[PDB]
This record gives structure tokens, C-alpha cells and sequence, in this order.
């Protein structure tokens, strides 16, 4: 299985992906280059990109939603997911970086694909996307930044309740307490105990699957 470490380490740098104003292409940027986008449909299940593996360029994601996780198949983390809009391979290029975490579509899906070659014609060519790309890579980097600098020093229930509020999509958490807790450096049982004493003063819902927020201030103040 892979490590807390390993875990965390994804997860985190999964936190840089391009999503909404933060995307580094425009979207009538993404339309005017449909013939340099190569369009690439994904079967469940099927890998988009592997670990351990140098990017072959940039990845859009135009529907479905695509998995990122660590470990092998069996023993599978999941520590974050692609939604329509989302970019990603984008900085691990600019690092010269291999991918850490492999990309499976969940659902059925549709990516735009962006090769190295192009990206760097790109680039190269069009100095408004090429400036535009540079405020993106630094707005991405910052935000997770802003979220760790954050966390740092406070109590475990404190730091539960920032992530809970900072990974919530219309208010629900749908990512795996053993990853929740490997984000914090914690354990498992840690996070769940803090969640049970959440559920009961009735600041979020557990479901099976998904975390929901019920009450936002009220987590927010234990989040400090
Ligand atoms: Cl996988």
C-alpha cells in the first residue's frame, strides 16, 4: 500500500490542479484551439496518465471525472478528483517533474490533450496565453501554499475543520478519511474521532461515502 507519505505528498501537490478562474487557458481560448487539442475519450477505469512518468504534455478535462490516486490498483488512495474545466500536467512540465499520481476516468470522460511539443510552440507563439499561463501557475501554487501555511502549529480539530471547509464542492467532501488524515501527518482514528465530535454537535453529516457541512460558521470558528 502506499505510505501516509506518499499519500500526503500526492495530495497536496494535487491541490495545484488548474480549476475555474485559477484555469490557465481562457475558455475561448480552449474553443479557437481545436485543432491543436487532440480530443481523447476515456472508457471507466481506463488510465489517462500514469505515475512515475514524465508528462506528454498538458491534460483538459472537457466531461466525466477523472481520478487521481497512488498505490497500486488493489490497494488504490485516492486523494483527489478532476471535474470539467480542470487542468493538469501543466506544472509538473514547467518542473520537469514526472507525474506522482495516476489519473483513471471514474465515469466516462473526455480530455483535451495538449503535447509538449505544442505547448512549447504555444508558448512560444502567443505571448497574451503564454502571460496569462504565468499568472495561473502562480495563482495555483499560492492558494495551496495559503492552505498549508495555515494549518500549521493548530490543533488537529482545528486543522480537520479548515480542510473539511477549504475541500468542500457545494458543500460535501466525498475524499476517504484514511486520506483526510494522511493530508494532516495524522491517523485515521484521529480523524474519525474528530469528525464523530463534529457529527454530534452538528456542524457536517457522515454519510457512507461523503462528508456533508451542515452548519459553515459554525465550523469555520472551529477551524479558528
Ligand atoms: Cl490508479
Amino acid at each position: 500500500p502506499p505510505s501516509e507519505a506518499q499519500v500526503r505528498q500526492a495530495a497536496w501537490i494535487a491541490r495545484c490542479v488548474g480549476r475555474g478562474g485559477s484555469a490557465p487557458l481562457h475558455r475561448d481560448d480552449v474553443s479557437a484551439l481545436a485543432e491543436t487539442l487532440q480530443v481523447k475519450e476515456f472508457a471507466p477505469g481506463a488510465v489517462v496518465f500514469h505515475a512515475d512518468q514524465t508528462a506528454d504534455g498538458v491534460w483538459i478535462v472537457r466531461h466525466g471525472l477523472i481520478e487521481l490516486a497512488v498505490g497500486s490498483r488493489r490497494r488504490r488512495a485516492v486523494v483527489n478528483i478532476l471535474h470539467p474545466g480542470d487542468v493538469d500536467g501543466d506544472i509538473p512540465l514547467l518542473l520537469e517533474m514526472p507525474m506522482v499520481y495516476t489519473g483513471r476516468a471514474l465515469t466516462q470522460a473526455t480530455c483535451l490533450f495538449l503535447d509538449r511539443q505544442a505547448f512549447e510552440r504555444l508558448l512560444a507563439t502567443h505571448p497574451a496565453i503564454a502571460r496569462r499561463w504565468l499568472s495561473s501557475v502562480a495563482q495555483r501554487v499560492s492558494t495551496a501554499q495559503i492552505r498549508l501555511m495555515g494549518m500549521l502549529g493548530r490543533p488537529l480539530p482545528a486543522q480537520v475543520a479548515q480542510l473539511l471547509l477549504d475541500e468542500a464542492i457545494d458543500a460535501r467532501i466525498e475524499l476517504a478519511q484514511r486520506t483526510l488524515a494522511a493530508m494532516l501527518g495524522a491517523q485515521r482514528p484521529s480523524i474519525n474521532k474528530i469528525l464523530k465530535e463534529f457529527e454530534r454537535d452538528r456542524l457536517i453529516t457522515v454519510g457512507y461515502a461523503v462528508i456533508e457541512i451542515t452548519d459553515q460558521h459554525g465550523l469555520r470558528a472551529r477551524a479558528q
